[PDB]
């Protein structure tokens, strides 16, 4: 099992940048701000009024993470074409490259005295986590043994908030995150990668792409004793040639093509919808503005309550991995937005009670992990669920790619619009959340069928 190990560690640490890259913007934010007021300056000179005018300050910054979103969006498309292209490990390797490219481009960036740089950097990264999150479940999936697949799943969550954890207390005045040494923490997203790149030649290559697609049995036979280690692996390569049979009696449809099928429209738009309420739910807004919300809300110190979100993130990802065995996945959905609707209507009132009960702090403190919690439970995982068994084996991958291209986009939207609607709103910016929760639960709750337990023929009747 060592090599299995060995893989399986490979793509956590990918999926371990991944979340670090989301998670490390926001707490060197108003040290980051600073230093883009001080190159400003640097540039400007005689003229100079002395200070950045604000307005610029909010672009850059509000650019510096929807840049992020953007090269997401761009690493949505690309995710199939490579990967049969170039492989799966091959494809790590060079995706490697990348995030090696931007993690030197974000830590150069205040030596450089500019800012672009970082923005560049940004993009790079973005175009990493896109490519590391298409490419390191599919590749756990196919080496995964044939009954630890369910628990391998999990890790690519696991990791991802783990590292959204590691990013959020890295960063305290302390730590890493100070005025000398905040590029450190986007450096650090070289040092992981760099690992990667010199464990994984020693990894084997995936059987499933090795055999279905570019047709050799002897190296896919080679791989399948060094991951699973029996003396002969004729069963899993018999199995492999059912799928074979599969895939080839149903020919994946092209992304145009899936789109101009008339019968697919009615899951297309499910899928769509559920990832703009996983989105526009303002998730994105704790995890990148957090520090900002509790430092505006009157906290005593918003940088603890940050690690006190992630963990509390980390400990409900947890819960809903023991959850979502047993409950359901509609059922999980709409809980889960009541939850965060509700939590985020306290969070206004708090926010609009502050200056009359300064111990409102507090309420809104627990909120957010409410807030957290909640999106945690029901709109984390269950809407990838909810797509992956909404579409048959044929166009699921196309399909799942629009979903990305979707959850990346809502997430710009978001990523680039909160800071501008937080400013023009006041308290009841969470109150916008509020309804738009509301109105994704009232669509849930009347179109989204019940998918567990449940078969695609059922599915598709229910659809008619
Ligand atoms: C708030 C977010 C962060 C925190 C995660 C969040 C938690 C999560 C992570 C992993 C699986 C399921 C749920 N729920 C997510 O959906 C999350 O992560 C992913 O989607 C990651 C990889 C997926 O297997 C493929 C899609 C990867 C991308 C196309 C979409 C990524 C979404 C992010 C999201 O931005
Ligand atoms: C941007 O930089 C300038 C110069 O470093 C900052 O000006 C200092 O700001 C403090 C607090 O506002 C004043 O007490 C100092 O007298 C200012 N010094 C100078 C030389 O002007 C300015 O505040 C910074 N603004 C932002 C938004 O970062």
């Amino acid at each position: 099992t060592g090599t299995l190990v060995l893989a399986v560690f490979s793509a956590v640490l990918g999926s371990l940048q991944f979340g670090y890259n989301i998670g490390v913007i926001n707490a060197p934010q108003k040290v980051i701000e600073q230093s883009y007021n001080e190159t400003w300056l640097g540039r400007q000179g005689p003229e100079g009024p002395s200070s950045i005018p604000p307005g610029t300050l909010t672009t850059l910054w509000a650019l510096s993470v929807a840049i992020f979103s953007v090269g997401g969006m761009i690493s949505s498309f690309l995710i199939g074409i490579i990967s049969q292209w170039l492989g799966r490990k091959r494809a790590m390797l060079v995706n490697n490259v990348l995030a090696v490219l931007g993690g030197s481009l974000m830590g150069l960036a205040n030596a450089a005295a500019s800012y672009e740089m970082l923005i560049l950097g940004r993009f790079l990264i973005g175009a990493y986590s896109g490519l590391t999150s298409g490419l390191v479940p599919m590749y756990v999936g196919e080496i995964a043994p044939t009954h630890l697949r369910g628990a391998l799943g999990t890790l690519n969550q696991l990791a991802i908030v783990i590292g959204i954890l590691i990013a959020q207390v890295l960063g305290l005045e302390s730590l890493l995150g100070t005025a000398s040494l905040w590029p450190l923490l986007l450096g650090l997203t070289v040092l992981p990668a760099l690992l990667q790149l010199v464990l994984l030649p020693f990894c084997p290559e995936s059987p499933r792409y090795l055999y279905i697609i570019q047709n050799l049995e002897g190296p896919a036979r080679k791989s399948l004793k060094r991951l699973t280690g029996w003396a002969d692996v004729s069963g899993v390569l018999a199995e492999l040639k059912d799928e074979k049979r599969k895939l080839e009696r149903e020919r994946p449809l092209s992304l145009l093509q899936l789109l101009g099928s008339r019968t697919h429209r009615q899951p297309l738009i499910i899928a769509v919808v559920l990832q703009l309420s996983q989105q526009l739910s303002g998730i994105n807004a704790v995890f990148y503005y957090s520090t900002s919300i509790f430092e505006t809300a009157g906290v005593g110190q918003p940088a603890y309550a940050t690690i006190g979100a992630g963990v509390v993130n980390t400990v409900f990802t947890l819960v809903s991995v023991l959850l979502v065995e047993r409950a359901g996945r509609r059922t999980l959905h709409l809980l889960g937005l009541a939850g965060m609707c509700g939590c985020a209507i306290l969070m206004t009132v708090a926010l609009l009670l502050l200056e009359r009960v300064p111990a409102m702090s507090y309420v809104s403190i627990v909120a957010i992990f409410g807030f957290v919690a909640f999106f945690e439970i029901g709109p984390g995982p269950i809407p990838w669920f909810i797509v992956a068994e909404l579409f048959s084996q044929g166009p699921r991958p196309a399909a799942m790619a629009v979903a990305g291209f979707s959850n990346w986009t809502s997430n710009f939207i978001i990523g680039m619009g909160f800071q501008y609607v937080a400013e023009a709103m006041g308290p009841y910016v969470f109150l916008l959340f509020a309804v738009l929760l509301l109105g994704f639960f009232i669509f849930t709750f009347l179109r989204v069928p019940e998918t567990r337990g449940r078969t695609f023929d059922q599915i598709s009747a229910a659809f008619h």
